[PDB]
């Protein structure tokens, strides 16, 4: 069974919101993408690199989550360190998924090219970082879902199959 | 805030002394046709020494707060190029998606675009971009990358940019 | 300038102990070499394990003591745990060239969206220039055919060998 970390990053949502929009989005989309059998571990978190860290080495290396991925903080603002709790993490960075998520973004808004989000491996576990809106969260994942499936195969984790009439995983 | 942009010509030969320095005018008479609002440039011509580099840099966002620095010179694939490496020292973190527009712009017209190592990165509360060399380029890419430079200030709490937009159009979401 | 052109060819594999393993993506390297170039040059040829180690000391042999200008690897640049040809060129390069990573997986996304997942780089060390290149044939050709046009100006900013290709094949750029 497949378990997928999902991490919502906010002083303001950890503060105390009426709801998560974004991490919603996330399990919404994860949702609307997965026929098999999947569990998500969640984690609304502040601003602090220290327990980004932490929170994903948790997800990683103890909760087998085969891909984790986070929302929020990957901004030109002071206090915006997910990417940077990320590369901490990661021991192999994916530069193809950072590319291809601000290229989509472009074709939008030209403030993409100031998203620092990334994405890595720690172990056997994928680590991506997706932006705040849900509107935007689901396009990005439109973007890099399809080669998700294929990766998880290839770090021989759980396999993951997809409503083909929604998206379609190339493997 | 009294907007303050840091231009920094970094060449050898520039250094040792030139007619006329052409890349940092086309810096200048590119921020003038896009800036409405008031600001102040704060020039160096500097030799390609690292240290140098980073002194200078360190400086500007440090002590005379430019909100915006950039860099023309030394980003290609040659021994002495060191003006990324610069850049990466000093900034605390790097902003990748600067470095693949500029390189997708400049490959429009030139294959040998993917040689160029030019980055973009935050020290603090500064964006510092390194540009081209040829005036041409440095408008081209200016024109690439500013549009989203207005906004990323206003998000680091600096000034607030106002650009003539017959010119050019920032993005504020 | 004038100088004899070295190329390192690097196949990396899990088969390689095996004298009996076919290398034909190192074959495919060599033959678009070839087919692109008209001045002399001499390909230096390894097949090796994938053990980072091996990969970084055949880099800098290569590059240190063998004079290649130009060294292409292929083989063990996907996420398998397996896959180490990436860290072995980030290892033995002292500034890397973001701008071939990003070209050679944008000519590969035109076709399969897992090109995302590609950890493909190049860096220079010293003046010797090192690309990672993917596995199949016909993946290796396409990949050259985008980066190769930009490899012989690069090498003349290194002070390196003055490459001259067949523009029949390839057309290679070069600016004032
Ligand atoms: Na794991
Ligand atoms: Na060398």
């Amino acid at each position: 069974k497949a378990k997928i970390g999902i991490v919502t990053v906010s002083d303001r949502a950890s503060a105390g919101i009426y709801e998560d929009i974004s991490g919603k989005a996330i399990i919404d989309t994860l949702n609307d993408y997965l026929t098999s059998e999947w569990e998500p571990i969640y984690q609304v978190i502040p601003d602090e690199q220290d327990v980004i860290e932490t929170t994903l080495i948790k997800m990683a290396d103890e909760q087998d989550c085969c891909l984790i991925v986070t929302t929020g903080g990957t901004g030109p603002a002071k206090r915006d360190v997910t990417p940077e709790a990320t590369e901490a993490v990661c021991d192999r960075m994916m530069p193809g998924f950072g590319e291809l998520m601000r290229a989509e973004s472009l074709k939008f808004v030209p403030t993409a090219i100031l998203s620092r989000q990334t994405a890595g491996l720690r172990g056997d576990s994928l680590i991506v970082n997706l932006p705040g809106k849900p509107k935007s969260i689901r396009e990005c994942l439109d973007a890099v879902f399809p080669a998700i499936p294929y990766c998880i195969d290839l770090m021989e984790g759980p396999y993951l199959e997809c409503n083909e009439a929604v998206i379609k995983p190339f493997r």
